[PDB]
């Protein structure tokens, strides 16, 4: 019932300058690292974080 | 299921210092979100244009 509290979240991001989104519930085989999804094209992969911009988060 | 996290945490850095997004709080707008630094506690407002993506653990 709190309208400000996100249940889930989907967190937006950039990389190699394309649309995409965190893999929040994939366990990266290594700090600094994480699964993401363009979202353009729905392929999945793994990014050095350093590499990956922040964009949004929303109401997932 | 070892290749799943249940929750997530997501940390990054703003001002140089540690800090996590606050993943179950409304932001204000899109572009920002809600964060809390690791050092103090503090919770703020950030334009994620000014975060830095660090990690993502379990949470």
């Amino acid at each position: 019932p709190d309208p400000d509290k996100l249940k889930k979240a989907i967190v937006q991001v950039e990389h190699d300058e394309r649309p995409a989104r965190l893999i929040l519930n994939r366990r990266p085989p290594a700090e600094g690292y994480a699964w993401l999804k363009y979202e353009d094209d729905g392929q999945e992969f793994e990014a050095n974080l350093a590499d990956v911009k922040l964009v949004a988060l929303i109401e997932g």
